[PDB]
């Protein structure tokens, strides 16, 4: 329901980096403040960029493992994380960027408690 205020000072440093290293704009990502998966080639690279800095890509094939991080979190994410594994962790392409942005849209649609993340990233 509300995300712990303790994660909002790296999810900003984790935003401010990965808009240096796609090229996306504040404007581009906005668009997921009204539940909609940014679709600009950077916008898709910065949501790629992200799972890559918290080392959930399976770095051969682009893959993300949301399963990942219940080895560094400490709060109650099993069944919320679970759910998105079961529902999106499939989702396969031969870009790196397309898979990531496939991945948060399918993210979206499941178990969206939870667009929360883009206003933990984007806006506070
Ligand atoms: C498109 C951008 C701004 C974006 C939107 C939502 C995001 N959500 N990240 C999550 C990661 C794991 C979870 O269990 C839940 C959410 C990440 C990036």
């Amino acid at each position: 329901f509300e995300i712990p205020d303790r994660y909002k000072k790296p999810a900003k440093m984790l935003h401010e980096i990965c808009i240096a290293e796609s090229g996306a704009s504040e404007e581009q990502l906005r668009t997921c403040l009204d539940g909609t998966v940014p679709t600009a080639p950077a916008a898709k690279c910065y949501i790629h960029c992200l799972f890559d800095k918290i080392d959930v890509v399976d770095e051969a094939t682009g893959r993300i493992l949301l399963d990942r991080l219940l080895y560094i979190i400490p709060d109650d994410v099993k069944a919320a994380v679970d759910h998105l594994t079961r529902e999106c962790s499939h989702i396969v392409t031969p870009d790196k960027c397309e898979t990531a942005y496939e991945t948060v849209k399918c993210y979206f649609n499941a178990h969206d408690e939870v667009i929360k993340f883009c206003h933990l990233l984007v806006l506070e």
